Formats: structure tokens, sequence, C-alpha cells
């Protein structure tokens, strides 16, 4: 199959590229891959473990191997012998110039970038480069996945976002003020009839205009925002307190990381998309809102080794309060990269099975799942198991 | 309804007594009570929030109020104004002299005790005092719940434990070597046709002899071992790692507490029942055994404020290892006492609905659930919800 | 002796009042009191354990007992029987109306307040009420200690703060823009010849104008900012890494609390004084600056039970990095209140021994010690021991 | 200089070998080396950074490079490029066959071993091989350092250990029952006039017989037991509580590690030396004994990445209790290896400066310092600074 990756040279994207190839050459286990659990046997009939990559980037380096080695140099999150083995394959992967349109102040923190909007292109001219890049790569087994730096909350507009006819009116009128890059790549992929997922809290295809386009074109799509570590624990453990009829009176979630993700998120406008996504799950699960605080801070020594400190204060019998603390220490790229490969395969499955529009049953992968109030990790895992069985 | 409590003067038992009454007088919330969740509406038709207490003890103090105040003095785990309000009610609760038969070396740590076996009674003569105590209290809405100090692993015997006819042959032959107190109280309650639950890792009714008696007499029973804090988190979080296709390579669980429970468990023979119960859940959920360590140590300054430190080392994509840590800080009596009241009400429900034998669907309350391989907290909560709906 | 307390109805101030009296009535141990360590035997010759209180407040409640009970109701940080025992004594303590001049936006969070500036008084008229209040209370064994809500960083001015003649020119010209309440109370106390300490990161007497006045008047003074929990651990543990020739590459300090202190500090202008004070100690001890982050967030369920999460990332032999984590769980009022009593006694000692100006050797009590680069807790404790011996 | 290392192929020993050479070839920083702090400038006049190695082992592998690579393969605690750079140097280091005489049951856990006692040699014949090995290597700038697996507590004997004349009577009588390997290597080194340090809690030279021999021969010696991580924090932080007049009511120290050290310590007899050494520091610093628990457990996934969980429960003002928690995550070999090089250089310094007998002023390096009640890390660091200045 083919995966077009937005933000192709990022750490999640390149680790997924590295892992795909290492697994295919026989030199790495299949750990981490949900699509490889026993419940999903038979998936290889529809979406075999077999990948070619392309993508869009704004940080142009020469190819995906150079990009993979840069992140590896700082992180050493897989073995040198893997990097060497997949070098040749990755050196053949060369990203194309994307758009950082309205992606917030945090993009400054990436250093040397080049973008389509920086060439003076109108929105319509931009959309055409993007589509030309994707379609020249795409086949009948291609999916597009956004792994780009998180954008800030967009300037929402009813006219331009609330219908597909209004969204295309935006493009025709070149009204950039209301377009963000994640929407343009989503639009390009759905217009081309490719399945799409959004791994980030950017809006992507999560506006009605693009949901309406997905249904009309008969294309499945999924999102938003990879739920990979601290928020995974949150949607696993919060349920325990409800099962036992306990009130959660406060939940603190404090995250510190470095590398390119922590750097963009060091900016206040970019940080807000991610924080809101992480914060808001509590109410949806419990029915009420405990005093929550969720923060992300840059901490460069940690590089991609994001660490999360959480504290949960909660009331039990007779009203007495009590305390639970947890600390999560993981490489972000390691818990996210297999999910990119899972999402790609499940999208292809859903595509081959006639599924259109939001695949709400992929909520399990995401912090902010489209079209569903199923947040609980256990329930999400049941829904995804059952969804697959119903279509298999 | 009536609850006969084995270990009536313990902290869990007295906190439950205090809480029952405080709730009934209107001065405490219903937090902590599973049986008060919205899914279980209508339960009050079969098991209203309404309790009278009695029980067996070996530490004879004058009454349940003196016993409640002693634990309160050290713990202050509810307000003085609650203690004052429920004083009169508790002063009417007076335990009867039980048996500490073969309850292990740790019983020395309780100080001044008096027991039936210490009076020279045969097993048959013991069983008769126990039954006479219980039946003089019991009505058609009575349940017996074991909350006594944890016993060591028993000397298991096929003849004497593997059939009801062999168990009664033990009693007739006065073969004490093979009887433990928890089995004698279980036997007494089931012989009398009362529902029984075991809140501790002692054997209780979890031997075939007594399971066979429960079916024959048509009595429901449940157990074993309240799953209340660290093991609750364990059966909630371990699933997350399986959902994501991660290998758990080691799990450490280190617990330190004081008061009467930590004191009995300071003994190596008594400690083993509890440790095995806490340890063994991992395999049952995951399919394989990570390197696990589970310890309990006395730490007197903590009194009933058991604190648990856990560390989970686990492999993800590409085999890279990663770390999760958690610390649990709660009053044991506070997370256990509402469950005693829940178990009592659910037993009465099950009784009134024609249920006999092990109520496997009460696994949610227990670390070592009888007759079931459902360990996962989420699944256990679904089974209990569904069980109730099917009988309501 | 007498202690005039600025912020008399706060939690630290009232807990110190409660504790003083409980100790004097014989019903509480002397734990927590540095001045009661064996090295300081003989101090009772100069500063016996014997206290009368008065003070300034802007939250006017009826008396110090009402104020003590309000904090106790939420915190229960000492026993009911103590509160009852010291009730009569505290009911005789009635604060006088102070000034919240330029104390930042966070003062809104205290609710109902009344202030001298709110009466239209000029600076000179304000200074006169303050001095009249203090002098009508003061004797030859009186000290004034600021325990008021933390102010923001002041508008610093060379003319008005850099000399005593320029500071009094400010008062004569009624130039409020450049005066903050903490400076006015410091000025009032030093003008009256009373020793002064500042327990907060407000400026207080830490401007040259007031240091010059302290020397001229021959009055000892100390500050700034009680070092009581997380920053105490910081100045104790950071040294370990230097002793062992390790580079600290990052130190995160994340604090969450509620009650009146967390509420005022929830405001960004007020928060900054405290954060800078907590943050800046690292460089002073180590010689260089690790990447540090220090945050304070409101978390109301915790009330005065401030909890601190810290993480220290550090390099060792061969450059390999490594991790230390700590979590501090304490009642702020409990670790601060005995130090108020210690500071008062040590000030009186220093006064009776002819000491004038900044008592730099009291650095041990403070996060931002005036006139000293001795930050290390061990060194600070040696300096204070030696200082006392040299004057005893 | 030369360092003879007992347990030459262990992880601490080989990491120190690797580091020495990497530093000398210019490719690693001097971080971790106390002897490289600015206070110790001029030490290179007496003990330059310049090392040749030899040693005794019972696990015979071909040479020190093979041994270094085995630990590296599991731990990756320095870079591959370092291992490659120092390969040739280490391949020239070949250990000689030592003695595991009375080293406890845990030695079984090392797998394939060969020993002098296994050849049938008497004690006197053993002592002669050891001395012949050491003296054929030794020069006027040689030191012997024990880094061997921890032994159990020895069978102490007044006759055979309480005097040098009684110790040699043991050797003459071939009374093995009373000799342990660590004493034999200590004896061999001091008889040969070499300085000796003991990095482990084995007895080594810490018996009067050998202390008396050190004085008589005029040889300096130091020990016992590298204080490197959790116990370093303990002797740094415990003082804070005394400085502030707080009672420590309980301290739990729970350690889990794997590799060869955790494996030997998995045995109950070997574990006890280390646990007692770690536990007993509290009383010596504070004056009294808090309820302490100190445990070490094998946890193989962690290899040499020992992790320590500690909890400190302590009383403050008014008697209110409060909690501090810490977690230490470090590679044991990384915090210990530079200290071997420091100890060697400081021993040579002390030797060249006429120092004889126990160098009590090296207590800073050790958990159980000989001939001193100075336990506090700060005081220990002052003593070592001052000692060096006095002799420089
Ligand atoms: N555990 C994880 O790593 C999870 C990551 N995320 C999100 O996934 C995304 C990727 O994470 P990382 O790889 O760690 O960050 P990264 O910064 O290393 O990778 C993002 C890449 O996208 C490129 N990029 C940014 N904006 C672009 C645009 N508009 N068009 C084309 N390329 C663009 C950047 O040059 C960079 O190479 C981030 O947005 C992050 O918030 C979401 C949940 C969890
Ligand atoms: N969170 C919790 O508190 C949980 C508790 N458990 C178990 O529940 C039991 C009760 O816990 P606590 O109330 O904390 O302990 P506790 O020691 O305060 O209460 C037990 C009481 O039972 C009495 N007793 C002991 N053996 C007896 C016997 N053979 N016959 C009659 N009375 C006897 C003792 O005198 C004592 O009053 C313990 O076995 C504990 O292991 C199980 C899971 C969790
Ligand atoms: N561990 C601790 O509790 C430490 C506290 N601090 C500082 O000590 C101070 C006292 O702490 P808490 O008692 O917890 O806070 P609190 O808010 O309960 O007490 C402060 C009191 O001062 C009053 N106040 C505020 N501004 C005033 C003014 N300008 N004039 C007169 N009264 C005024 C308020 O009405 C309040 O009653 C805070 O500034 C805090 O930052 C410093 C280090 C540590
Ligand atoms: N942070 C640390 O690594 C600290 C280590 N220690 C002690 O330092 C010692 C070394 O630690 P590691 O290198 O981690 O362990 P390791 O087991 O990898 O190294 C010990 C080596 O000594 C050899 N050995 C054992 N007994 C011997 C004997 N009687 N004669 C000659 N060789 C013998 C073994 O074959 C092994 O190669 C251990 O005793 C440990 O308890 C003490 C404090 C801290
Ligand atoms: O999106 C998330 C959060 O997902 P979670 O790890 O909370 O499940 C992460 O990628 C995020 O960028 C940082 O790791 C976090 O420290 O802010
Ligand atoms: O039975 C348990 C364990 O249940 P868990 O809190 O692990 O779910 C507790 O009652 C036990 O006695 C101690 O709290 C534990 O420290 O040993
Ligand atoms: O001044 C300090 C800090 O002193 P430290 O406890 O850091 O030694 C505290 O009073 C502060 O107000 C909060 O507790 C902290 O969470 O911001
Ligand atoms: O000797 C010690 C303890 O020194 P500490 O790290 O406590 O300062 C260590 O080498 C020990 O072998 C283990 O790391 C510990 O987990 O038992
Ligand atoms: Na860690
Ligand atoms: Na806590």
């Amino acid at each position: 199959m083919k995966v077009w990756l937005v933000g192709a040279y990022g750490i999640v994207s390149t680790t997924a590229m590295v892992g795909a190839r290492a697994i295919e050459r026989g030199i790495a286990p299949k750990i981490g891959l949900v699509s490889e659990l026993p419940h999903f046997e038979g998936i290889e009939k529809y979406a075999p473990f077999s990948f070619e990559f392309g993508g869009h980037e704004i940080r142009l380096l020469s190819n995906a191997y150079e990009a993979a080695k840069e992140h590896w140099e700082l992180n050493r999150h897989f073995d040198r012998e893997i990097l060497e083995a997949v070098k040749s394959d990755l050196e053949g992967i060369v990203a194309r110039k994307g758009t950082a349109l309205n992606c917030g102040s945090g993009i400054k923190e990436l250093g040397d970038i080049k973008t389509l909007e920086g060439e003076g292109l109108s929105l319509a001219e931009m959309v055409s480069r993007i589509e030309e890049d994707i379609k020249s790569f795409a086949d009948d087994e291609t999916v597009v996945i956004n792994v780009a730096s998180t954008e800030p909350l967009p300037n929402y507009s009813e006219e331009y976002h609330g219908s597909l006819e209004g969204f295309e009116r935006m493009i025709d009128e070149d009204r950039k003020e209301y377009a963000s890059a994640s929407m343009l790549y989503a639009y390009a992929a759905l217009k081309l009839g490719l399945p799409y997922a959004n791994f980030t809290p950017s809006p992507g295809s999560a506006i009605p205009a693009l949901k309406e386009l997905a249904e009309k074109k008969g294309v499945p799509h999924a999102g938003n925002d990879g739920k990979t570590g601290e928020t995974l624990v949150k949607t696993t453990l919060a349920p325990m307190f409800a099962y036992r009829n306990m009130e959660v009176v406060g939940w603190m979630s404090y995250n510190i990381l470095g590398d390119y993700d922590g750097k963009v998120l060091s900016a206040r406008d970019n940080k807000e998309s991610k924080v809101l996504s992480k914060d808001k799950v509590l109410e949806k699960m419990l029915g009420y809102s405990p005093y929550s605080i969720t923060e992300i801070q840059y901490f460069p020594s940690l590089v991609d080794n994001k660490t999360a400190f959480d504290f949960v204060h909660f009331k039990g019998f007779l009203g007495k309060l009590m305390k639970f603390y947890f600390i999560w220490d993981a490489i972000d790229a390691i818990v996210a990269a297999p999910l990119i490969l899972d999402i790609a395969r499940f999208l292809l499955f859903a595509k081959k099975k006639g599924v259109k529009g939001v695949v709400k049953e992929m909520a399990f992968f995401f912090k902010s799942p489209m079209d569903t109030n199923v947040i609980n990790t256990h329930e999400q895992f049941v829904v995804l198991k059952e969804w697959y069985s119903n279509l298999k």
C-alpha cells in the first residue's frame, strides 16, 4: 500500500518509515502494532504489511534517511543496525514542498523552512500543487496521513467551513485568512478520493465542509489527534473511578518534552490545540468536570522522551479524599509510529469494505475522536474490535 | 437487611457500620457505593439501604462503638461529628466469640484474644456455637461476610475439601489439622441457608466441598478478596498495554501499611495468601507472565493509610523499552467499607432472584474471583452491569 | 516578647499564633522550631518562648480566633482540641487596618477587603496610621514580621529607592506609583527602631533606602522569602551533584496549591515574585544555569496542602544522562509557622547583642537571602550555628 | 599509576577501565570525577590522570575488552564509538584467577567460575598466589581496589580477627572457616605495602587485624562500600530534617536492579551485608532510629539500571505528619566507576604524603566509612576538602 505523509521528515513519520522497513526486512518484532493483534487476523487480505512512502514537508532536507538520522542522532530510539539496514530504502524517499499556511507562531522554531505560500501562490494554485504531488504518487491503495506540527485553533467561519460549497467559495475567492494548511491537505486528499487521517489536533478534515465532501466522494476518514501516552492512561484510569462511584475533584497533567514537537508547542497559540484536546476528555467520560490543569512545557534535555507527571485527587466513602500519582516516561515517536501504520491499514480496510465518511469506530487511536462520545479506552477497543468483525 | 460480619471489630467492618448509619441518618453522601450507581436503579426494591449488624470477633472489646473509636483515634478517617452521631447505634452492636483455628502465626500480633478452640471445643462443638450465634440473629434478609484477618494457605486435602461428604467427615472426625476458621464460618452460613461472601484471601467457601454445599442448599456466594486499591489499578491499566500490542516485561508492586492488617501480614505465612492473590492477576489478563514482584511490609506510621509504589517496564515498537510509575495513597478502610455494603445488597438481590452457587458475576469486587477468568476491571464492570439487567 | 504580624489573619500567621499558645500551655511538642535545637541553648536568656501578638490585615474578620478557625475548617492541620484551648487567647487578638498599596491584581482573589488607601489617605498619612498602630503595641522586645500576600515586582526607581533621602522624598511628594505596601510597613518598623523580617518575596526592606535606614537607626533586619518546602529540598540536593562533579542539565519544579496563597498567586503579576525567588537559587549554588522551569498553579482541592513535583535530569561519567524525581506533600502553614517564631526570637537575640543592618547569617530561613551568596542549606546552617556561637 | 582491581571483569571495574582510556585518548569529558573538582587542583602532581590495569576474577573470560563488551551489550551505558576506541587497550588487560572463599550462596548466580580454593590450595598457598599476582604487577604507584561481588556477613572471631598475630595464626593453621576472600586480598595488598580500598560491604580490611597491619606497615587504606545513588541522596537529605528540628518517623528504601550485582544480591546471605550498610546511616546522622525498611530485589529487565523508590514520613510543627517521595533512575556502573578512579588517585596522594592506616577523611566515598561517625554528605565533603588542603 502507499502512505502519503504530511510532515514526512518529522520524528513520528521517519520512525514509522524506519519501522515499516525493519519489520519487512525481518529484523524487528511486530510489537506496538494494533493491527497485528489476534482479533484482526485476516486484515492482511485487505491491507498487508507492505509500505511505500512519500509526503509533504517544509523543512527540506535531501531525503527521508537524512531526516531519520537527524532524529536518531539526538534520540537513539532504535538501534544503529536498523538505521543502516533501512538506509537505502529511506534515501529513495524525498518529500515535496508543502504549505505552512496559518500554522501559527511556533513554526518559527523549526529554523530553515520553504513553503508554497512563500512562493506567492493563491489558494487555488496551492491546492493544485498539493493535488498534483499526491496524485502523481497515489494509487488505488493509497492513504494520506497528517503528522505535521500542531496548528493553533483556526479562525472558524460558518460560510467558509460549514458547507463544501462555502469551502470552495473560499478557495475561489483566495480568502487565506480562513484556510489553514491542515484543511488544504485534507481537501486535496478527499478531492482525489484518498482516505485521510489526522494524527494531530489541527482541524484537518474535522470541519463540516470536509466531512460533507468525504460522504459525497464516498471516502472514509479518521481523527483527530494521536492518543499515545499520558492521555491513553487518562482514558484508561478515569473510568475506574466512575466504576467505583468516586468523585474526581481535580486532575493535574504536566508534560515536558523537547525536540521539534516541544519547540513548536513552546508557542502559546500552537500549544492551545494540544492542551484542549488532552484536557477535555475528562468531562466526556465522567459526566462532570473535575478541576483539571493540563500544561506542556519545552524541556530540551529530554528531546523526544516526553515525560508526564499526573496527580489525581478524588473523594470516596464518607467523602474522604485520597491521592493517586503517576509518571510516564516513553519516547513519543515510539508509541506513535506504529499507530500511523495501523491507521493506514485500517483506512485501507475500511475503504475496500465500502465504508464512507468519518470512521467513528477508529476512535481508539485518537484523543479527539470525530463523531463519537466514546472516550473510555476499553469501550473504544471493544468498538474497534466489533467494527472489524462486522465488516471482515 | 442484616449483615453478620466475621471480624466485626476490624477497621473495614466498623467503618462500614459507621458509614451505613451516617448515610441512613442523612449526614453523609453515597459516594463509594457501587450499588448506588445509576445502572443499578431499582435495587432498593430488593435490597434497600438499611442495615443491622452483628458478627464474630476474637479481640473482644465491649461493643462496636469502642472498636470504631479505637481505629478512628489512630486514623481520623471520618469526622468526629459522624462518630458522635452513630455512637448509640454502634454501642448496641456486640460481637460474639469466634474461632481463630489455624489462622497462622500473624494472629499473635492482635494482642489480647479469646477463641472457641481455646475453650477446648471439638470442631463439631465449634460449628454449633457459630451456627447458634448466626441463626439467633439471622432472618430471611441476612447475609454473612468474612472481613477477618487474612489466614495463611491451608493444608489442602482432597478427601476433606474435595466433596461435601468428605468435609463433614472432617467435622465428625474432629480433624482440626485440615480445617481453618474461614471454612468453618462459610460452612455455618451456607448450612443455615445464608448468602456468604469472603472479602479476604483466606479460602472461606472457595473449596469444592463448600461450593457443592452452596449449590445443593441453593445459596449464592461470592469471593474472594476485596480488590480495592493497588490491584484495582493493576486490573485497570494492564489491559491498556495489551490493547496496544505492548509486552509488559516486569511489574513491581510494593505496599507498606500499618494497623492491625499490616501487623498480621508482617508474618510470612499470613502474608503469602495476600501476595499471591495480588501477584497472579497479571498472567490471567495478558496471557503470559511478566517478571512480577509483589511485597507487603509493615510500616507503622502509616496506620490504615496503605501506600503502594508500582513500576511497570514495558516494550513497544521496534522493541524499545519504556517506564510507567504510579503511587497510590488512600485509606484502605475507606475504599473497602462501601464494598461490604454493596456485596451485602447484591447478595440479597441475587438471593431474592433465585441465584444459587458462586455468583461469578460479582468478580468486579474481588482480586481472586471464583469460577471466572474475567480479571480486567472494564470487562468485570460490564459483566456485573449485564448480570443485574438480566435479573432485574 | 511581641510580634507584630503583617497579614495577621493569614494561615501562616494564625497557625503560628495557635502553635505559640499550644506550646506555652504545655499541650504541643517543640518540633519544627529551629531556635529549639540543642546548638541554640541559652537563647531563652535573650528570647524566651513567650509571645503576644498584634498585626495588620486587609481582610477584616472580628479577631484572630475567627481567622484561625476559618483556615482550620478547610485544612484541619492541627487538632480540634488545640483550637479550643487557644480560643480565648486568640479572641483577644484583633488586627488593624493595613494598606494593600500596589499589591498587584491577585489581591482581588481575597474577596471582601478594606484598606487605608481606600480611605483617600496620602502616603504620609498612611505611614502615620501604620506607625501609630505599631508603636501603640510595641515595646523594647517587639519585632515586626511580614507574612502578607506576595506582591508583584515593583516599579523600581533609583531616585526613590536608592537612598533613604530619596525614599522620604517619595513620601513627602506622595508619589504612590513607586511605593508598595511591603516597603511602607518595613519603613514604619525601622523608623520606630523595631527589628523587621520579610517572610514573602515582596521587596519589604530589601531596597537600599531601607537598608541604609536600618544601619543608621542601628536596627537588625532579615529576608527575604520563607524557604520552607520544595526550595528547601532544592538547596539541600543541588549541592550533592556539585560535590560529585555532575552537570545538572535541567530542573523542573511544578507546584500546585489552593487556599488564599494559591489564589493570589493564580494572578500572573503576583506569581512572578515567587517563581523568580524559587527558580534563581540554582545558578547561585552551582555556578551555571541548567535549563530550569518553575511554575505555581491554583488547584483548589489541595487547600493549604501544597504539593510539588520536581524532576532533575543530570549528566555523570562519560556524559551519560540519568534522572531523579521527587514529590513533596506537606501543609505549607505547618512548615512555615515555626519559622516565624524562630525568626522573631533570633531577631530579638540579634537586637539584644548589638547587631545592626541585614543579619545575613539568617539566610538559612530564606529563599532570597539579603546580602549573601550562601544558598546551600548545609552552609547556611553552619553560618547560623556559628553566628549564634560568636554572639552568645 | 596502576590499579589492581578485585573483580576486574565486573561492570563497575570495566566501565572504569573504559572511562579512564576514553578520557586519556581525549574523547570523553571529566564529568563524574571528584578528583577533578577545582578544590583538588594540584593533585595531578601526585596522582596524574594516567592508568594501567590488572586484577583478580573468578569468571574467566579472555580479557577485559570481552568483559566490557558483554556488559555494554546488555546496558549500552556508553557509546559504541568509545568501546571501539578503547578496544585495543582493554584487550591487553587479562585478569588472574582469584578466590571466592566463603563468598556466600549468591556466587552460584555468576554461572561458570574457577577459583584458587577449587584447586585444593591451603590458605597460605592461596595467599601466596594472590601476592605473587599482585607483586608481579605492582610498582611504587600501585593501589589495590576491591570491586568484587558483595559477600555475606563473616563468621566473626576475636582470636583470628582481633589482632594481626591472631590473623596470621589463622593462615598458618589453614582455618578457612574464619577467612573470607575480601580479607585475603586486603591482607595480600597491605603485606605488600600497597594502599587498599574496599568498594563493597564485604569486610575487606575493616577488621582490627588488618587495620593493625596497615598502621605497622605504614600503608593508607579506605572503605567501606561505595555510596553512589540512593544512599548518597539519603545522607544528603536526612540532615535537612534535623536542621529544621523535624522527627523522621519512618523511611522506606526499595531498590530493584538486575545484571550480575542484582543476581548475587538475590541471595539472602549476600543481600544482608548491603542492606545493613544502606539502612544504618539514618541513626548515625539523626541520633535516633526512625522505623526504616531497606530492600533489594532482583528485577532483570533493568539490568545495571538500578532504580530506587524512597518514602520519608516525618513530623513537623504541632506534630502534624507530612510526606516526601523520591525515585532515582541511574546506571549503577556510571555513578560508581569514576569513584574508583578518584579513590585510586586519593590513595596515591595520601601515600605520597606520608598518611598511614585508615584514611577516615575519605568517608565521602563510602556508605560505611571506617573509623568515623561523619555520615552527612555535606560534612563529609568539607572533611575531604580540608584533608586535601592540609596535606597539599
Ligand atoms: N506521541 C506523539 O509523538 C504524538 C504526536 N502528536 C502530533 O504529531 C505531530 C508529529 O509529531 P513529531 O514527529 O514529534 O513532531 P516533528 O516536528 O518532529 O514532526 C513534524 C514535521 O512536520 C513538518 N511540518 C510542520 N508543519 C508542516 C506543514 N504545515 N506542512 C508540511 N510539513 C510540516 C516539520 O518540518 C516537521 O518535520 C505533532 O503535531 C504532534 O503534536 C500527537 C499525539 C501524540
Ligand atoms: N483495603 C482493604 O482494607 C482490604 C482488606 N482486605 C482484607 O480485609 C480484612 C480486614 O481488613 P482490616 O479491617 O484492615 O483488618 P483488621 O485487623 O483491623 O480487622 C480484622 C479483624 O478481624 C478479627 N479477626 C481476625 N481473625 C479472626 C477470626 N478468625 N475470627 C473472628 N475475627 C477475627 C481481628 O480481631 C480484627 O478485629 C483483612 O484480612 C484484609 O487483608 C482485603 C482487600 C483489601
Ligand atoms: N510555606 C509557606 O506557607 C510560605 C509562604 N510564603 C509566603 O507567606 C505569605 C503568607 O502565606 P499564607 O498565610 O499561606 O497566605 P494567606 O493569604 O492565607 O495569608 C496572607 C494574609 O495577608 C493578608 N494581606 C494580604 N496583603 C496584605 C497587605 N498588603 N496588608 C495586610 N495584610 C495583607 C491577607 O488578607 C491574608 O490574610 C504569602 O505571601 C506566601 O507567599 C513564603 C514561603 C513559604
Ligand atoms: N553503584 C554501584 O555499582 C555500587 C556497587 N557496589 C558494589 O560493587 C561491586 C561491583 O559491582 P558490579 O560491577 O555492579 O557487579 P558485577 O557482578 O558486574 O562485578 C563483580 C565482579 O567480581 C567478580 N567476583 C565476585 N567475587 C569475586 C571474588 N571473590 N574474587 C574475584 N572476583 C570476584 C565477578 O565475577 C564479577 O565480574 C558489588 O559488590 C556491588 O555491591 C557498591 C556500591 C554501589
Ligand atoms: O499529543 C500528545 C499528548 O498525547 P498523550 O501522550 O497525553 O496521550 C503528545 O504528542 C504531546 O505532543 C506531548 O507528548 C505532551 O507532553 O503534550
Ligand atoms: O488486599 C489488599 C490489596 O488490594 P489492592 O489495594 O492491591 O487492590 C490490601 O487490603 C492489602 O491488605 C494492603 O493494602 C496491600 O498493601 O497489601
Ligand atoms: O514560597 C513558597 C515556595 O517555597 P518552597 O516550598 O519552594 O521551598 C511557597 O510558600 C509557595 O507559596 C508554594 O507553596 C509553592 O508551591 O509555590
Ligand atoms: O550499594 C549500593 C547502594 O548504594 P546506594 O545506591 O543506596 O547509595 C548499590 O550498588 C546496590 O548494589 C544497589 O544499587 C541497591 O539497589 O541496593
Ligand atoms: Na524514569
Ligand atoms: Na501523598
